[PDB]
């Protein structure tokens, strides 16, 4: 458990998770409390910094990653693939991306800056192509290791063992409702499965955006819009700055917080990464048409 | 008793502000001193001026000077302060409006646009005096509009000595020898020294220039391509992810670090911004114009 307070960190690793909690304030009219677990604060700027983590953490102590040996292949250009680019660098491997060429400039630059080789796959391909490629680099280089197999086994893991147990220290044992993204990749099962270990009975949502079971109480479905929608209010109102996930959430919480049993009830929910990565993307497009075409001020109004 | 935001869940964005880790350089440093990094770059919106910010805002309300809902809070800024201030404006209902030249990104309009700032542009030629001059046009022709460049002055140096200078203190367990940080305007140099110098610490202060003066023993002189190279370094290294600011202090702290009567020493530094929002600017352009050319595979190679 790394105080932050009273020590220097020896390496950033030790800054992954512990990440604050926070009632959604102006944007909450409802009678239930919101609390926002914020994956955003990590080092990397989202939640899958607790994987990537765990991923080095783990299969090392397996024996399946080796220091300086191993070449990590990940076949993916999200926080999943910028996460095992940031730790691996730290640690001494080489990380090899593969990604479709269709993926953005912006998600190239931000692998590349933590020295990962970024390999380039047709888009005509798609997601495929960057598979068949990890899996062509493997088959060679007898050292090269695929990371998804990794994610997959440690990803619901590593959030029963953190952040399930923060939110269930921050609430003071205190959840009725918890509500996630259905994706997987993320918190949902870790934190349910957390949660049912401390006894606890609350409900839990999986939320679904629109263009195991026994966990799941509820899928709850949000429009896209709305989830673009909330993003920009949640900033406004309570100065939160999300990506696409994290507005779908809160939105699904705010619909839930209305609901007449959770009067009075503490809801929980995860903001799962920062909003600067994606103020190039469609979630921001319609702010970024705004200031495209301000005005400009004339040099004669300014020289008195 | 104090918030601990580890532990508890916070009313507001706001009390996240500052209380930042403390990290140790290790790959970087070939040393025989250890240079520990102040992670200004965890902060709430990622810089140092998130403190600032809220010193404005909360120090002015209690002096009466900025009256929720009336004030209008005008700023001159293309920097991390104006987007601190459009930021906290937006929770605690103030109109905010920032002017800067036409010449800075969409991405610094865009961002400070979606805390639903008012973004006024003024002529590239005439620089950030431009943008000067016409926000003392518009507070003079609003009776309700206030200039935050005034509290800026009053309320720098101050929350520095307040917050920043004693968490260094506590996290070095009491242990700092050097303390560097930038001239620049806004820099956590004075108030950091005020707080040392107050707690019986005999720390040499180093003031970081490129190419308060009675509490600084030592001014650092260090080249821009210096600089840059080390923010890029740093990310490969331990993955430290900044601005030019820290790559600027983390070269100046690296050449401090090898003098013989630094052995054994702590030199502490800050890292002021976190690097993504400089991704699209000229420190990372030599990672962008290398993905930007990158080969593709061959369809061929994995069609199946
Ligand atoms: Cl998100
Ligand atoms: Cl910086």
């Amino acid at each position: 458990p790394f105080d932050k307070s009273r020590n220097v960190a020896q390496s950033i690793d030790q800054l992954i998770g512990q990440t604050p909690a926070l009632y959604l304030n102006k944007l909450n009219n409802t009678k239930a409390k919101v609390v926002l677990k914020m994956e955003c604060e990590n080092p990397m700027a989202s939640v899958k910094d607790r994987l990537g983590f765990a991923i080095y953490d783990k299969a090392e102590k397996e024996g399946k990653l080796i220091p300086g040996k191993s070449v990590v292949v990940e076949s993916s250009s999200g926080n999943t693939g910028v996460s095992l680019a940031h730790l691996g660098a730290i640690r001494g491997y080489k990380v090899i991306i593969t990604m479709p060429e269709s993926m953005s400039l912006e998600r190239r630059c931000l692998l590349r800056i933590f020295g990962a080789e970024v390999i380039l796959t047709p888009a005509a391909l798609g997601m495929k192509g960057a598979v068949t490629m990890a899996k062509k680099i493997v088959t060679a280089n007898p050292n090269a290791v695929l990371a998804d197999q990794f994610a997959t086994k440690y990803n619901a893991l590593i959030h029963e063992e953190t952040t399930g147990p923060e939110i269930w220290e921050q609430t003071n044992h205190n959840v009725d409702c918890f509500i996630a993204g259905v994706g997987t990749g993320g918190t949902l099962t870790g934190v349910a499965r957390a949660l049912k270990k401390m006894g606890s009975h609350a409900r839990i949502v999986a939320v679904e955006p629109m263009e195991d079971r026994s966990l799941i109480d509820e899928v709850f479905c949000v429009a896209g819009d709305d989830a673009i929608e909330t993003a920009l209010k949640l900033t406004r109102s309570d100065g939160v700055f999300c990506g696409f996930s994290g507005g779908a959430n809160v939105y699904a919480a705010l619909k839930i917080a209305e609901r007449p049993e959770m009067e009075g009830k503490t809801i929980v929910t995860i903001i799962p990464s920062f909003g600067e990565r994606y103020l190039s993307t469609a979630l921001y497009r319609s702010v970024r048409d705004e200031v495209s075409s301000l005005p400009v001020v004339d040099a004669s109004e300014l020289q008195d």
